[PDB]
């Protein structure tokens, strides 16, 4: 209903030939988009610890939340984004986003 | 707080039903294995990841990268993947302390 959460996971593995200051730069970045995409309200991101997954090789997350009922094409378009834009999208190896509200 | 989370795809035989019963049943472990705080799931929309691709997230929030441990060796979590491994092909499962 009204006010729920739609949230994107962003699942990366990092090329081997970025820096620790590229991707630091990169999560701040995307941090920061919530002062800039109004349907966007909240960015967190972590890093893996367990590294359970064989070969799959994802290290890094991120969980962005948005309001629902809200178009968030200024997202898709910005030169951030991490799957379409300029700026980000050759810092990956390999890349999974999904869309889902979360329920219980 | 941590979060363990959970990036799923079920075997292709999986039947609506016995989706809606695993995250039934892996909901209610939050009543039985006391390291678990709150879970949430959801169903991925996007279209481009469904032929083949994961499908579903589930989200679990910890004290701590302990209290998840103590989470996968309690005797219902155990329980839980004896007899609802079968219903997934493959799995991603990672853990971390979300930042901003």
């Amino acid at each position: 209903g009204p006010g729920m959460a739609v949230k994107h996971l962003i699942v990366l593995k990092f090329k081997d030939e970025i820096t620790e200051a590229q991707k630091e730069e990169f999560f701040k970045t995307y941090v920061n988009l919530v002062n800039i995409i109004p349907a966007m309200k909240d960015v967190y991101w972590g890093k893996d610890v367990t590294q359970k997954n064989k070969e799959e090789g994802y290290t890094h997350i991120v969980e962005v939340t948005f309001e629902s009922v809200e178009t968030i094409q200024d997202y898709i378009i910005h030169p951030a984004h991490v799957g379409f834009g300029d700026v980000y999208r050759s810092f990956w190896e390999k890349l999974l986003i999904f869309d889902y509200t979360p329920r219980k």
